[PDB]
């Protein structure tokens, strides 16, 4: 039940081939991790798979349909409708409450405000922030802000979450809390593709792609 | 040449007096730091001085005029016109370039786009990011993102910068780079009030207020 495929993806950045021909697929419901040395192309690949950057060569298919990277507005539309993102950085809006931050993407897509606020409240309860709904981000710790960002990532019921180093800058306890959140999300059926520096975190996922110098050099599958 | 004064500031949060009666002033051009144990009220004070939160009791005067905290829109107006903010977190907008992120506040105040973009480019050059103008935030490291945030803080030519733990999550080299940036800004004449966990950073400032249990308990002046 493919949800994502890449075919012969290459990416040139400043005259160098950062990605050198990658093909992969991801099934609906799968938790896939990507590991490899710094400069291997892991984040570059994730940004292409997540419709943030276009490939130089190759094709990407989302839910079995080829992605057209040539109209920015239409690409943003598809991305906002289908995908959610978590990064090391939380990109909260500091003048808005934790609740308001979560419903932003829903309002953007035209979801009615009542319905949107209820969803933002369900999501935030789900992620241990029911008590911080009205808090502004500069009041929240990094770990709490990550939980706001994950709630927001789930706002439009995405079919795929992309996570780029989601536990960076997080202590042990918050790293475990956030990884457990991802595990529970994936259990509910949402696919996740996660780039990580931590092999111990990759070990908790169903499949790991190992990268080196812009190629996939290894694949690890865990049952 | 007073730029800021607080008179008998108290702040009740969830039925407890977090700030218990604080009076202070800051002169134009001064670099003031605030230190003290966790729970001393340092960040709470900074948010009131920076017009982000209202006091429960007391008065704040900015450029010798009493601040009215009762109309949110008018308070936001004054804050956006006069003050800039740096936090441990960078609050960048990840779909916008480093340049676009800096001019946001200028456009908000009605500054023409050409003039705004030139300023955003001057500021970013000034802070070692001239080469990252078109980079999206998820490409930038935490240290670089802080430099984008400091540029943005300077966008409307504020009379006062407030910095809350601006070097948290930053390594040694970036901590020094960011502190040096603050020192250069202050040299140019901009006042800065900075909350920090690091006494070694407070030692580089002109004056330090020491807090304990919601009061100023000590003051250190350095020439
Ligand atoms: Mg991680
Ligand atoms: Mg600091």
């Amino acid at each position: 039940a493919e949800i994502l495929r890449a075919e012969n993806i290459k990416k040139v950045i400043r005259g160098y081939e950062i990605l050198k021909g990658i093909s992969l697929s991801v099934k609906k419901g799968e938790f896939v991790s990507i590991i490899g040395a710094s400069g291997s192309g892991k984040s570059t690949l994730l940004y292409i798979l997540g419709l943030l950057d276009a490939p130089t060569e190759g094709k990407v298919f989302l839910e079995g349909k080829e992605v057209d990277y040539t109209n920015e507005k239409e690409l943003s539309l598809l991305r906002n409708r289908k995908l959610g993102f978590v990064f090391q950085f939380h990109y909260l809006i500091p003048e808005l409450t934790a609740l308001e931050n979560v419903i932003v993407p829903m309002l953007k897509m035209g979801k009615p405000k009542k319905e949107a606020k209820e969803r933002g409240e369900y999501l935030l309860s789900e992620l241990g922030l029911g008590d911080k709904l009205s808090r502004k981000p500069y009041e929240l710790s990094g770990g709490e802000q990550q939980r706001v960002a994950i709630a927001r990532a789930l706002a439009n019921e995405p079919i795929l979450l992309f996570a780029d180093e989601p536990t960076g800058n997080l202590d042990s306890a918050n790293t475990k809390r956030v990884m457990d959140i991802f595990l529970k999300i994936n259990e509910g059926g949402t696919s996740i593709v996660m780039v990580t520096h931590e092999r111990e975190l990759a070990e908790l996922t169903h499949r790991t792609l190992e990268m080196k110098d812009g190629k996939v050099v290894g694949e690890i599958t865990r049952v």
